[PDB]
C-alpha cells in the first residue's frame, strides 16, 4: 500500500543517483 511508498522515497536518496557514479 502506501505505506511500502515511505521506504521508497528513503531509497532514492542515493538510488538512481549511484547508477551514475
Amino acid at each position: 500500500g502506501l505505506f511500502g511508498v515511505l521506504a521508497k522515497v528513503a531509497a532514492h536518496g542515493v538510488g538512481a543517483i549511484a547508477e551514475h557514479f
